[PDB]
RNA sequence: UAGCAGCACAUAAUGGUUUGUGGAUGUUGGGUGCAGGCCAUACUGUGCUGCCUCA
C-alpha cells in the first residue's frame, strides 16, 4: 500500500521522500515521469513545457539514463560532459532542446544553464532532485533552487533521497535536518519502510529482553584457552614484526582463524568449532603448501600447531558425548528456556558470524538430539559457486521451523510471517533493528532480544533511542439495517461487521503473486465539515462507481455506512448469498457392438420384389514399380478379363466415392456402379445364386470357422455376390446363368477327382484348357486342400528332365520314390505355379506334373479378382457406415472420405488415422466455446470464465455427448483380422471377438473431436459453429466525463498504432488491452483479464490453422510438438519483447517493475519469464478481433508479419518433445521405471529400453526426470548410430 | 519359400567381488556417487550351422 500511498501523495503536491535501496528510487522516478508524460507529448506552441533531470554523478546519470531510455517511450537527451557542454552557444543548445523531450545532466551544467537562463523555468514541469540531502550542505542545489523559486510560475518539483537517520544524536538533529530541509525545499516529506509501514498498520509485534549473567568453569578450562589466546596473539604480533614484505598479507588467513576461535569460544563452545575446524585445515594444508617463503609456512605450520594443541586441551572435556548444559554458554541455557516456553514454532535466529552461526546449529541440534524433551526441533542455517545452488536448495527448504541467519538475511528472501524472532546479540544500529524486527509478521509476533546482564546498561539507552526514532518517524508522517425481505430471508446485519464482509469480498477476486487487492476510500470535504465517504473498489469488481452516503462528521460513522450502503449494490450484482457469502479416464473400458448401416440391413432377394445388380469395376490405375517389383510374376489387369464381380441387393445402395485396394498388380480402384435395375428372379434361380455364393466364398476362402454357421435368412448382413460375364456379346454384363449352373454340376465340385488315367488310356495335356487354370494336387495333403495358380507351362521341361536335387535324377523318379505314384505318359510337359495368397488383409499396403494335379472348375482369373472380394467388401461397409452417419448429420455436406479418416482409430494401424483432424477440431472447439461464452455473458471476470469453459470442454462432457449422439458405435479400432473377426454376411455365431468391439473413453472423445476438424475443413467456418448446435453445445444465439477523460488518458499510443500498422475506429480496446490491474487511475474501462481469455483462443486457433494448412503435411508427433512448441508462454513473452510492447504497458506493481526491468536487458543481450508479457501479448490480439468486427483474417493479416520470422526457426528445426520422441522411436522396448526418491530429495527415474540399455535421471518432479532420462536415452543411442 | 535344436560373438539386464576416487552428520572408518578389473544367472540379434516341411 505505501507505494500507491507515495505515488499518490506525489501526483497531489510536491513531495519529499526518503528511500531505502536504489530500485525504489529509479521506480517512483520513472512511474511519475510516466504518470505525467501526457503534459510532454505534442509539439505544439502553446505547450512545450518539458522535463530535466538533474544529478551530481556521471555514473548514476548514466545508469538512470539507460534505464529511462529502455523502460521509456519519450525520446531522451543527455548533457553530461561538462567540458563539451560548456564548450557550446545558445544557437546550438536551441535545437537541441528543441529535439529531446527528457533531458538529462550533471549539478554544474544544470547551474550553467539556469545562469544562462537558456532553460526556461517556465518550461520544467517535474524537477526530480536525486541525493536531495546534498540541498542540505553547501551545494549548487540551493542556488538552482533560488532561481527556480524566483519565477512566478513554478514546477512541480519533487525530491528523492535515501542518506537520511545517517546521524548521531537523531532525537534532535534529526528534527533540525527534517526542517531544514522542507523549509529549503518548500515541500512536505513522506517516509516508507517496510517495518515502520507494518507496524504503523498492524502494530502487533511486542518486543521482549532478557538479561544474562557470565559463568565460569570449576576446572578453569576457559582460562586455559584464554591463554593460548594470548600466545596465538603473541605469535601473530612476532609475524607482524617479521612480515618481511610490505606486499604480503598471507598471515590474514590466520589472524582470521585466529579471530573466529576468539569469537565462538567467548560467544558459545568450542567442541563444535574444533571438530569443524579439520575441514578447514584440509584446505589450509594447500593454503601451507602453496606458501612460498620457507619462515612464514612455519609460522603457519605453527597455526596448525595451536590448532592441534587446542584440540590436545580437548582432552580435558567431560564426558563430551552430552553437554547436559554444564558447559555451555550461560546464553545457550537462556535459549533453550526460550524455545521451550513456546514449545508452529516458526522461529528466526540472528547470528554475527556465519562460522558461529554454523557452530550454533550444530550445537541446537545435539542439544535436540540429546534431550529427550526436544521434539520439536528441525533446525537449519542460513550464509566455489555450488554453495549458491545449495542456497537456492535450502530457500526451496523453507518449510523448517526453525532456522538461523547472519546480516545477509536482512533483504533478499521472502521469509513467511513470524512468531519468534531471536536476536542473539545487540544490535549495531538503528538501521539493523529496523530491517530485524521488520520480520515477525504473525499474530503472536514476539521479538525477542539475548543479552548480558552488563551490557544493559548501554541497550536500554538504546532501545530508548530507537523507539524515539520510530516514534518521531509515525509522528512525522502523521503530520436501515439491510435485509432481504421484510419476513424473511437469512441472518441480520451489524454495522461492525460491513468492513469485514468488504475485506472478504475483496479477498474473493482474483489475483497474481505480483498483484494485490484492496479497495480505496477517501472523503470529500464540505465547507459545513460534515465530508462524506466515498468507496471505490478493485477494477476488476463487476462495477465500478463511486458509492456514498448521508454525510456524518465522524470517520467510523460514515466508513460502516458506505460500506453497509456499498452490501446493497453487492447483492444486486448477486455477490452476496443467502447468508450474505474414473469417467473419461484411460482405465475405463466398454464394450459395444457393431452396426450394419441400414442400407444393408434387411437386403436379401426375394422373388417378389424387383432386385437390383451393381458391378464391381476395377481398373489398374497404378501398378506397381518394376524396381519396386522382385516376387516378378507378370501383372494380372482385371480390365483385361470379361468376368467381374457385382453385389445383388433388394434395395438401391448409395454412391459412396471410388476407393483403392491394394493386390498382385497394385493400386486398384473400385467402383461400386448401378449397371442393371429391376429385375426379379425364379425361385429356383434364387437357390441357385444362394447356394453358389455359399460355395465360391467358403471354398475360395476357407473361412467356414465352426463358431460361425450360415444363416439364409435372418442375418443382418443379407446382401448377395455373384460373378458376372459380357452376355450375348452385346458387350454388356450379366449374370452368366450358364457358367453358374456349369460349376454347379461340376463332377469336381467336392473332393479330389480319381481319374481312371491308364497305360492304354494315358493322360492327354492341352496348353488351352490350361491357359487359365487353378490346380490342386491329388497326391499330397488328401482331406488337406492346397491351391495354386498356373504361372506358365514349361514346355521343354519334362518329368524325364533332370531332378534339381541329387537324390534322385528326374522328376519321375522322387514320385515313384517318396509317394509311389505312376505316370501313364512319359513325355509330356511340366508346368510353374504359384502360392495362393494366404494374407486376406488387403485394405492398406505392406511395403509340377499335370497329371497328378486336377483341374479346379473356376478359372484362375476370377480366382484372382474373388481375393479382393473380401478386402472390398468390408470396405464396403465402411464407407457405407460412413456415409449414412454424414446423410443423417447433414439432415454441401463433407467428403465422407474425410468422415473415414475421422472414424478410424490409431490402435486398429489403419492407414487412414485420427490426429490431424483431432488436433483442429479440438482447437475449433475451444475457439468456438471461448468466443460462446464471451458474448452470451459480458458481466463476468475470468475466474467465471475459466471455470465454465473448462467445465463444458470437460471430457466427460464430450463422451456424454458423444454417447448421446450414437457417434461412439461407429468407429473401426480392431485390425482387420478376418480369420478371427470378421463376420461375414449370412454367417452368425451358433450359441465377444465378433459382434461387440472395446473401445475407450478418450478414443471417443478423440474421434468426436475429429468429426469437428472435418466439418471445419470441408464446410467451412459457419457450417463448423453450427455443428456444435446440431451436436447440442449452445455456442451461437438462439435466434459524464467520459470523453474528456479518455482524451487525455490515451497519451501518446499513435506511435504504437504506427508500428502494429493499424488504427481502431473505437480508441476504448487500446485501452481495454493494456489497462493493468493496479493502474487503477483508469476509472473509465475494464482490466486486461477479460481480454487474455479471448486474445488467447484467437491465436491458438490461428497458429494451429496455420500449421494444419502446411503443405509438408507432418506426422502428428511433430504437430503435437509444434504445438506446444508456439503456444508457449516463454515464446509468446519472447515475441512482446521483440516488439517493444513493454515500453508501452504500463503497471504499478514494483516487483512486476523489477523483474521486467531485467527480463527486457536479458533479451536486449541476444531469467524468470513475466507472465504479464504474454497475458498482454494475447490480450492485444484480443483488441484487434474486437475492433475488427469478428473478422479473424483481419487478425490473420497484423498478427501474421510478427509471427512470420518465428514459423520458419521452428519447422526448420522442431524441437521434439524427449517423452513423446522416445515413445515414438521404441512404442514397446522403452519402460519407464517408478519414482524414486533419493537421499537429497531429488527424483530418480530409470528407463529401460530393452535390448539397448538403461538409463537414469535425476530431477526435481517426476515430469522433469522422465524429460531428462528421455534426452540421456536419445543422446546415447544417436552416439550409437 | 516353411518349423525347430546346438555353436561363435555384441549387448544391457538381476546379483556379487575387487583397485582407484568423491563431497559428506564424518564421536575414533558402516551412509553414498562415478571410473577401471573379474564371477554367476538371464535376454535379443547376425552369422557357423544341423535336422526337418514342398519340389
Amino acid at each position: 500500500k505505501y507505494q500507491v500511498e507515495l505515488l499518490e501523495a506525489a501526483l497531489d503536491h510536491n513531495t519529499i521522500v526518503c528511500l531505502n535501496t536504489g530500485s525504489g528510487k529509479t521506480f517512483i522516478a520513472v512511474l511519475l515521469t510516466k504518470e505525467l508524460a501526457h503534459q510532454i507529448r505534442g509539439d505544439l506552441n502553446p505547450h512545450a513545457k518539458r522535463t530535466v533531470f538533474l544529478v551530481n554523478s556521471a555514473n548514476q546519470v548514466a545508469q538512470q539514463v539507460s534505464a529511462v531510455r529502455t523502460h521509456s517511450d519519450l525520446k531522451v537527451g543527455e548533457y553530461s560532459d561538462l567540458e563539451v557542454n560548456a564548450s557550446w552557444t545558445k544557437e546550438r543548445w536551441s535545437q537541441e532542446f528543441t529535439k529531446h523531450q527528457v533531458l538529462i545532466m550533471t549539478c554544474y551544467v544544470a547551474l550553467t544553464v539556469l545562469k544562462n537562463g537558456y532553460l526556461s523555468l517556465s518550461d520544467i514541469n517535474l524537477l526530480v532532485f536525486d541525493e536531495c540531502h546534498l540541498a542540505i550542505l553547501d551545494h549548487p542545489y540551493r542556488e538552482i533552487m533560488k532561481l527556480c523559486e524566483s519565477c512566478p510560475s513554478c514546477p512541480r518539483i519533487l525530491g528523492l533521497t535515501a542518506s537520511i537517520l545517517n546521524g548521531k544524536c537523531d532525537p534532535e538533529e534529526l528534527e533540525e535536518k527534517i526542517q531544514k530541509l522542507e523549509r529549503i525545499l518548500r515541500s512536505d516529506a513522506e517516509t516508507a519502510t517496510d517495518l515502520v509501514v507494518l507496524d504503523r498498520y498492524t502494530s502487533q509485534p511486542c518486543e521482549i529482553v532478557v538479561d544474562c549473567g557470565p559463568f565460569t568453569d570449576r576446572s578453569g578450562l576457559y582460562e586455559r584457552l584464554l591463554m593460548e589466546l594470548e600466545a596465538a596473539l603473541d605469535f601473530i604480533n612476532d609475524c607482524n614484526v617479521a612480515v618481511h614484505s610490505k606486499e604480503r598479507d598471507s598471515t590474514l588467513i590466520s589472524k582470521q582463524i585466529l579471530s573466529d576461535c576468539r569469537a565462538v569460544l567467548v560467544v558459545l563452545g568450542p567442541w563444535c568449532a574444533d571438530k569443524v575446524a579439520g575441514m578447514m585445515v584440509r584446505e589450509l594444508q594447500k593454503y601451507i603448501k602453496h606458501e612460498q617463503e620457507e619462515l612464514h609456512r612455519k609460522f603457519l605450520l605453527f597455526t596448525d600447531t595451536l590448532l592441534r594443541k587446542i584440540h590436545a586441551l580437548c582432552e580435558e572435556y567431560f564426558s563430551p558425548a552430552s553437554l547436559d548444559l554444564k558447559y555451555v554458554t550461560p546464553k545457550v541455557m537462556k535459549l533453550l528456556e526460550i524455545l521451550r516456553k513456546y514449545k508452529i514454532l516458526c522461529g528466526i535466529i540472528f547470528v554475527e558470524r556465519r562460522y558461529t552461526a554454523v557452530v550454533l546449529n550444530r550445537l541446537i541440534k545435539e542439544a535436540g538430539k540429546q534431550d529427550p524433551e526436544l521434539a520439536y526441533i528441525s533446525s537449519n542455517f542460513i550464509t566455489e559457486f555450488r554453495k549458491q545452488e545449495e542456497v537456492l536448495r535450502k530457500f526451496r527448504a523453507h518449510e523448517t521451523n526453525l532456522l538461523i541467519a547472519t546480516s545477509v538475511v536482512e533483504e533478499g528472501v521472502d521469509i513467511p510471517k513470524c512468531n519468534l524472532v531471536v536476536r542473539f546479540d545487540l544490535p549495531t544500529e538503528y538501521r539493523s533493528y529496523v530491517q530485524s524486527k521488520g520480520r515477525a509478521r504473525a499474530p503472536i509476533s514476539n521479538y525477542v532480544m539475548l543479552a548480558d546482564t552488563d551490557k544493559i546498561k548501554s541497550f536500554e539507552e538504546d532501545l530508548k533511542t530507537y523507539k524515539a526514532i520510530e516514534k518521531i518517524l509515525r509522528n512525522k508522517c502523521s503530520k436501515p439495517p439491510y435485509v432481504l425481505r421484510p419476513d424473511d430471508g437469512g441472518p441480520r446485519v451489524t454495522i461492525n461487521t460491513a468492513i469485514g464482509h468488504i475485506n472478504r469480498y475483496c479477498a474473493r477476486l482474483p489475483s497474481d503473486p505480483f498483484t494485490h487487492l484492496a479497495p480505496k476510500c477517501r472523503t470529500r470535504e464540505l465547507p459545513d465539515g460534515t465530508f462524506y465517504s466515498t468507496l471505490y473498489l478493485p477494477i476488476n469488481s463487476p462495477l465500478r462507481a463511486s458509492i456514498v452516503g448521508p454525510p456524518m462528521d465522524s470517520v467510523r460513522l460514515a466508513e460502516r455506512v458506505v460500506a453497509l450502503i456499498c452490501c446493497e449494490k453487492l447483492h444486486k450484482i448477486g455477490e452476496l448469498d443467502e447468508h450474505l457469502m474414473r469417467p473419461g479416464s484411460t482405465k475405463r473400458r466398454q464394450c459395444y457392438p457393431k452396426a450394419i448401416p441400414e442400407c444393408l440391413r434387411e437386403s436379401y432377394p426375394k422373388p417378389d420384389q424387383p432386385c437390383y445388380l451393381y458391378v464391381i469395376g476395377m481398373v489398374l490405375t497404378t501398378p506397381l514399380p518394376d524396381e519396386l517389383n522382385f516376387r516378378r510374376r507378370k501383372l494380372y489387369p482385371p480390365e483385361d478379363t470379361t468376368r467381374c464381380f457385382g453385389i445383388l441387393t433388394a434395395k438401391p445402395i448409395p454412391q459412396i466415392p471410388h476407393f483403392p485396394v491394394y493386390t498382385r498388380s497394385g493400386e486398384v480402384t473400385i467402383s461400386i456402379e448401378l449397371k442393371k435395375s429391376g429385375f426379379t428372379l425364379s425361385q429356383q434361380m434364387l437357390e441357385l445364386i444362394t447356394r453358389l455364393h455359399q460355395y465360391i466364398f467358403s471354398h475360395i476362402l476357407r473361412l467356414e470357422k465352426p463358431a460361425l454357421e450360415f444363416k439364409p435368412t435372418g442375418a443382418e448382413s443379407a446382401y448377395c455376390v455373384l460373378p458376372l460375364n459380357v452376355v450375348n456379346d452385346s458387350g454388356t454384363l450379366d449374370i452368366d446363368f450358364k457358367f453358374m449352373e456349369d460349376i454347379e454340376k461340376s463332377e469336381a465340385r467336392i473332393g479330389i477327382p480319381s481319374t481312371k488315367y491308364s497305360k492304354e488310356t494315358p493322360f492327354v495335356f492341352k496348353l488351352e484348357d490350361y491357359q487359365d487354370a487353378v490346380i490342386i494336387p491329388r497326391y499330397r495333403n488328401f482331406d488337406q486342400p492346397h491351391r495354386f495358380y498356373v504361372a506358365d507351362v514349361y514346355t521343354d521341361l519334362t518329368p524325364l528332365s533332370k531332378f534339381p536335387s541329387p537324390e534322385y535324377e528326374t522328376f519321375a523318379e522322387y514320385y515313384k520314390t517318396k509317394y509311389n505314384l505312376d505316370l501313364t505318359n512319359l513325355n509330356q510337359p511340366l508346368l510353374d505355379v504359384d502360392h495362393t495368397s494366404s494374407r486376406l488383409n488387403l485394405l492398406t499396403p505392406r511395403h509340377l506334373v499335370p497329371e497328378l494335379c486336377a483341374i479346379h472348375p473356376i478359372p484362375a482369373s476370377l480366382w484372382r479378382k474373388a481375393v479382393c472380394l473380401p478386402s472390398i467388401l468390408y470396405r464396403l461397409h465402411c464407407l457405407l457406415t460412413a456415409e449414412e452417419l454424414r446423410a443423417q448429420t447433414a439432415s454441401l455436406g463433407p467428403n465422407p472420405g474425410l468422415i473415414l479418416q475421422a472414424l478410424t482409430l490409431s490402435n486398429a494401424s489403419d492407414g487412414f488415422n485420427l490426429e490431424r483432424l483431432e488436433m483442429l477440431g479440438d482447437s475449433f472447439l475451444k475457439h468456438a466455446i471461448t468466443t460462446y461464452l464471451f458474448c452470451t455473458y459480458p458481466d463476468a471476470h475470468e475466474g467465471r470464465l475459466s471455470y465454465m469453459r473448462s467445465k463444458k470442454v470437460s471430457n466427460c462432457n464430450l463422451y456424454r455427448l458423444g454417447k448421446k449422439k450414437g457417434l461412439p458405435s461407429r468407429m473401426v479400432v480392431s485390425i482387420f483380422d478376418p480369420p478371427v473377426n470378421w463376420l461375414p454376411p449370412g454367417y452368425v455365431v451358433n450359441q465377444d471377438l465378433h459382434t461387440e468391439q472395446c473401445i475407450a473413453d478418450k478414443s471417443i472423445a478423440d474421434c468426436v473431436a475429429a468429426l469437428l476438424g472435418c466439418y471445419l475443413t470441408s464446410c467451412g467456418e459457419r457450417a463448423a459453429q453450427l455443428f456444435l448446435c446440431s451436436l447440442g453445445l449452445k455456442v451461437l444465439p438462439v435466434i459524464p466525463d467520459a470523453e474528456k477523460t479518455l482524451n487525455h488518458l490515451i497519451s501518446g499510443f499513435e506511435t504504437f498504432e504506427k508500428k502494429i500498422n493499424y488504427r481502431f475506429k473505437n480508441k476504448a480496446y487500446l485501452l481495454q488491452a493494456f489497462t493493468h490491474a493496479s493502474y487503477h487511475y483508469n476509472t473509465i474501462t475494464d482490466c486486461y483479464q477479460r481480454l487474455e481469455f479471448l486474445g488467447d483462443a484467437i491465436l491458438d486457433y490461428l497458429i494451429t490453422k496455420h500449421l494444419y494448412e502446411d503443405p509438408r503435411q507432418h506426422s502428428p508427433g511433430v504437430l503435437t510438438d509444434l504445438r506446444s512448441a508456439l503456444v508457449n508462454n516463454t515464446i509468446f513473452a519472447s515475441l512482446a519483447v521483440k516488439y517493444d510492447y513493454h515500453k508501452y504497458f504500463k503497471a504499478v506493481s514494483p516487483e512486476l517493475f523489477h523483474v521486467i526491468d531485467d527480463f527486457v536487458k536479458f533479451q536486449l543481450e541476444k531469467i524468470e519469464v513475466p507472465k504479464a508479457m504474454g497475458d498482454i501479448f494475447a490480450s492485444l490480439a484480443g483488441a484487434i478481433y474486437m475492433d475488427s468486427g469478428m473478422s479473424l483474417e483481419v487478425v490473420w493479416q497484423v498478427y501474421y508479419p510478427m509471427m512470420q520470422p518465428l514459423i520458419e526457426k521452428f519447422s526448420a528445426n522442431v524441437p521434439r518433445s524427449p517423452v513423446r520422441e522416445l515413445l515414438e522411436m521404441e512404442p514397446e522396448t522403452a519402460k519407464f521405471s517408478p519414482a524414486e526418491r533419493t537421499y537429497d530429495g531429488k527424483v530418480r527415474v530409470t528407463v529401460e529400453v530393452v535390448g539397448k540399455g538403461k538409463f537414469k535421471g535425476v530431477g526435481r518432479s517426476y515430469r522433469i526426470a522422465k524429460s531428462a532420462a528421455a534426452r540421456r536415452a536419445l543422446r546415447s543411442l544417436k552416439a550409437n548410430q
